[PDB]
């Protein structure tokens, strides 16, 4: 009576078959042959019973004794083997072979090995071999067929005996592995290979961010698919000489590649990919029928930007270094490790590369037999592979159905076998600047989707679209301003008279105009006289402090500064300053109204319309020097996407050093319908929109998302039935506000628009047109005239649905930031996409990403990125997850930063008048919504938002 004990693999199987665990076809070893011929089946009896008779892991029963499982041995004794017949078919033979990965075995009794002689003719047999997974393992397979096919071919051909082993002795039995090891696992060695593997994943990546067609479920679905994948015979040996070259295995190259694809993917600086490997370091173990196979997490990192040489180096000493601490099981390893195991993927890795041997190089042609078509999708992504003998390198790309698509999977091997090539071709280069992408995956993505040429006019300026627009509509109305009213005749005569006055002083091409001033008549009388006269208007909004405005006047340095009556800025000497409105500014009233010439403004579309400055949140001001051939394409194309009627109204409501004031004042002014302007911002009551907008008929209004959520809020939003459109700009537009304008206001159409002030005013929209709409609301496809990109790095297209640069280019990138050229040169690159002379291109700073529509989304800055365990965090995705639970109303998440290198989430909450909210409500249900490392630390309620001159949210006064 015998009892050996178990190893530690072996103790993990009988633990999950106690609680009813180890049911699944993955722990069953599944193998088949074709038998092309005659069959001794006399000679394969004998074969079959001598395996049995040699190795006692294949004899091998389990039992408990003293609490404690036991590794029981019985006497040798005949091989199960079932016959049956088999009818031609690929379904037949797939039924037999499902059937036995399926069936269970018995781990008290036995047999824990049998197998079924399919005979389908007198001389073709199928033969399936199965056996459990506490037994044996993929190894053991080939160790099977090998001995399988030389005992055969023994007994049958060469009539041995079948009293006699013809077959080497083994040097020792399982049972010796697992005495060995349990004594291991006691010692020091066990204690140096814990500690490397803690001190070697340690900060890796927990949760790899691949970009998935799907979300990943909240429980693991472990069903799957298969893209097959094949290397053809010119980059196989290209391979095999690369690895030659570098002292790696195929193994070690495929892997450098699958984790450099990976990274560039995901948007991550380190990728994690596991690996079987055979824990057969002793010689005398690898004629074995056991359970040793091993897993291997292998930390690759490209945060340096290697070169295929570097990288290749790298990926050699780390598997070398983890194949030398591989007697270590890997499910101590997780044990080990900070990481939490979640229900929702695997712990340490997602991604699984394998490789094995090739086939097997007489009388009875014992030919291999392949796997079935299903395949339990234990990770993410499953790469295995294998070096056939013909000269190509083949295998199959396991996906999980629930997350990926089998067209993106598709992709997927393309980009690395692209990769692959470019590795073998140069070692040279820095292997991320490799190209990956399909010929038609390219053409699509900057030709197919930048297909926004159009024929507009290009020798017009913007003041030019409103003189030919007065005389298509001289005697309608202009310019409302409190009851008071000007025609487009009369507009247009005080514009000429203010432009001979500023073309009598300085006033030219590219010559700054200073103007300060609130909304009135005279705000739209100046803009239209400074282009007019041939310069750039610099809009001084008076609501700033004065330290603000002095340097703005001084940095633009003007020729004139037109200011408003009861207002004490004061420029520097050199300028002259020239009243807009009151008694100081007869002197340019009692010009002629008669219309400046061309040729004596000298202006051309490619000179300054206007220079408006930023905002000042990463240091000071900067001057945007916009043309006008940019703006006339803006407004060109605003009218030609919605098409406003001569008799619509628009409300200029945004300040006018906000550079979306710029539609609101000259759309309307270059098609014939009339501007209303709003009161000035410090003399409004709550309620003055609402019946500013029913009293006047406005037709267009803008708003920021922050700002229409008040709008929305507001009392009476339902009586702005006279609405036709709505546009949002600056911040990004909530899909859940966006559905709240659908109910409130029907009629009206939301359109999201996207632009920074350096790339004129707009470059990208999205008609909110969807019947369902989705919560990130994407900032669409481009505006006339204009391409975008998406970059990485190396200023190269990302692949669709990778995270990258926004890059903007076409004929609405503004000249540059005034009087500062260095920073212009670093933002404003060349364009190598568009095939023009100078062609520039201006680097945003924002993150995004195409999707598959066609269409862009935001994603935030890059300085502006939430990353917990290594791993991009969107915040939208919380914030529309509180807004969802009872007596919340709005909700804002943001990312505190202190001391750990791991940012506290705290939320800030906008209650119902019902109640406040409670932080355990809010705390619990959101729990099983989201991960653990998605819901915010705090909670925290405000009555509002604080909000930006511009009317955004100010989050830093959160
Ligand atoms: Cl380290
Ligand atoms: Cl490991
Ligand atoms: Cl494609
Ligand atoms: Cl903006
Ligand atoms: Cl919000
Ligand atoms: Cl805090």
């Amino acid at each position: 009576a015998d009892r050996w004990p178990l190893s530690y693999a072996q103790q993990r199987l009988w633990f999950l078959a106690q609680m009813g665990q180890a049911a699944s076809s993955a722990y069953h070893i599944a193998g088949g042959l074709t038998l092309r011929g005659h069959l001794d089946e006399g000679a394969l009896q004998a074969a079959l019973d001598r395996i049995v008779q040699r190795h006692e892991a294949l004899r091998t029963r389990f039992e408990l004794q003293d609490g404690q499982p036991v590794q029981r041995i019985d006497a040798p004794r005949p091989f199960a083997l079932f016959r049956q017949a088999l009818g031609a078919g690929e379904a037949e033979l797939a039924h037999w072979q499902q059937v036995e990965a399926q069936t269970p075995f018995d781990l008290g009794t036995g047999p824990l090995i049998r197998g079924r002689l399919l005979k389908r003719n007198e001389q073709e047999h199928v033969l399936l071999l199965t056996m459990h997974h506490i037994v044996s393992d993929g190894w053991s397979m080939g160790v099977l067929a090998r001995e399988l096919g030389a005992l055969y071919r023994a007994y049958a051909e060469e009539k041995i005996g079948p009293e006699i082993d013809p077959l080497p002795a083994l040097p020792l039995q399982y049972a010796d592995y697992a005495v060995w090891q349990r004594r291991w696992l006691n010692g020091e060695l066990q204690q140096r290979q814990l500690a490397y593997w803690q001190q070697q994943m340690a900060g890796a990546p927990a949760l790899v961010s691949l970009p998935t067609d799907r979300p990943r479920p909240a429980l693991q679905d472990y069903r799957g698919e298969v893209v097959d994948i094949e290397l053809d015979a010119a980059l196989s040996a290209g391979l095999k000489r690369l690895s030659q070259r570098h002292g790696t295995t195929l193994y070690m190259t495929v892997l450098a590649a699958w984790a450099a694809l990976v990274a560039r993917l995901a948007g991550q600086s380190e990728v994690v990919i596991g690996s079987p490997v055979a824990n057969r370091q002793r010689a005398e173990l690898e004629g074995l029928i056991g359970f040793f196979v091993n897993t291997l997490a292998l930390r690759i990192d490209l945060g340096g930007d290697p070169s295929v040489a570097q990288l290749l180096a790298q990926v050699r000493e780390r598997v070398l270094a983890a194949q030398s601490h591989q007697d270590l099981p890997f499910e101590q390893v997780v044990e080990a490790l900070k990481p939490e195991r979640s229900l929702s993927h695997s712990p340490v890795f997602q991604l699984m590369l394998s490789w094995q041997s090739g086939p097997q190089p007489g009388g009875l042609g014992l030919d291999a037999l392949p796997a079935g078509s299903r395949r339990s999708a234990q990770f993410d992504l499953s790469l295995e592979l294998q070096d056939r003998g013909d000269g190509t390198i083949a295998g199959s790309l396991t996906y999980a159905s629930a997350l990926y698509e089998r067209e993106t999977v598709q992709r997927h091997a393309g980009y690395l076998k692209a990769l692959l090539a470019g590795m073998a071709a140069d070692d040279t280069q820095p292997v991320q600047r490799i190209g990956i992408l399909g010929e038609a995956e390219r053409h699509r993505l900057l030709v197919e989707w930048n297909d926004t040429a159009r024929e507009h006019p290009r020798t017009v300026c913007v003041h030019e679209l409103f003189e030919q627009q007065v005389e298509r509509s001289p005697e309608a109305v202009a310019l409302v301003y409190e009851g008071q009213q000007l025609s487009y005749r009369e507009l247009d005569r005080q514009a000429n008279r203010l432009a001979r006055q500023l073309k009598a002083l300085g006033v030219g091409p590219d010559e700054r105009v200073a103007v300060c001033t609130e909304r009135c008549l005279e705000m739209v009388v100046a803009l239209l006289a400074v282009l007019k006269a041939g310069g750039a208007y610099v809009p001084l909004d008076p609501g700033y402090p004065a330290e603000r405005l002095e340097y703005m006047l001084a940095d633009s340095a003007p020729k004139v500064l037109l200011r408003q009556s009861g207002q004490t800025l004061e420029p520097g000497a050199g300028v002259a300053v020239l009243a807009l409105d009151g008694e100081a500014s007869q002197p340019w009233q009692a010009q002629p109204a008669q219309r400046l010439s061309r040729d004596d403004s000298g202006v051309q579309p490619h000179h300054l319309a206007y220079v408006i400055y930023t905002s000042g949140s990463t240091g000071r001001p900067k001057g945007v020097m916009v043309e006008h051939a940019g703006v006339v394409n803006r407004l060109l194309w605003m009218q030609r996407a919605y098409g406003l009627q001569p008799q619509e109204a628009v409300l200029q409501k945004t300040p006018f050093g906000f550079d979306v004031s710029v539609w609101e004042f000259f759309w309307p002014l270059a098609v014939g319908a009339r501007l209303v302007m709003a009161r000035p911002q410090g003399q409004q009551d709550p309620a003055y929109l609402v019946e500013t907008i029913v009293g006047q008929d406005i037709g267009t209004l803008h708003f920021v998302p922050s700002m229409l959520q008040a709008f929305v809020d507001s009392e009476g939003v339902q009586r702005c039935r006279g609405v036709r459109r709505i546009v949002c700009s600056g911040e990004a537009l909530p899909g859940a506000l966006a559905r709240r304008l659908r109910q409130q206001l029907p009629q009206v159409e939301l359109h999201n628009l996207y632009g920074p002030t350096e790339a004129t005013v707009d470059v990208t929209a999205w008609a909110c047109d969807a019947a369902e709409l989705p919560d990130n609301i994407p900032i669409g496809r481009p505006v006339d005239n204009t391409t975008m990109y998406v970059l990485d790095a190396h200023g190269q297209p990302v692949p669709t649905g990778v995270a990258g640069e926004i890059h903007i280019g076409g004929v609405q990138v503004a000249r540059g930031y005034l009087g500062r050229p260095e920073l212009t040169r670093e933002r404003f690159v060349p364009d190598p996409y568009a095939g023009r002379p100078g062609a520039r291109l201006y680097k945003t700073g924002d993150l995004g990403r195409w999707l598959p529509d066609g269409t862009l989304e935001y994603l935030g800055r890059n300085d502006h990125q939430v990353k917990i365990r290594g791993l991009r965090i969107e915040l939208g995705e919380i914030e529309a997850q509180l807004a969802r639970q009872p007596g919340v109303r709005e909700a804002v998440v943001l990312a505190r930063q202190d001391r750990p290198g791991d940012p506290r989430l705290v939320a800030y909450l906008l209650a119902e008048p019902a109640a406040a909210p409670d932080a355990q409500v809010l705390r619990a249900a959101l729990m099983q919504v989201l991960p653990e490392y998605m819901v915010p630390a705090a909670y925290v309620a405000m009555p509002a938002w604080p909000l930006t001159p511009n009317g955004k949210l100010d989050r830093k006064a959160l």
